[PDB]
């Protein structure tokens, strides 16, 4: 679930936002894609 929403999240940024970082969005995209890493890493 949280793959979908990185790559799914991450997709929209690049390809939503048509930006390379969102200072509003991107952090939500990064920051959140990263939570889903983690959750993998220390968890699952």
């Amino acid at each position: 679930l949280v793959i979908l929403l990185g790559v799914v999240g991450l997709s929209a940024l690049t390809g939503y936002l048509d930006y390379v970082l969102l200072p509003a969005l991107a952090i939500f995209i990064g920051l959140t894609i990263y939570a889903i890493q983690r959750k993998r890493q220390a968890d699952a």
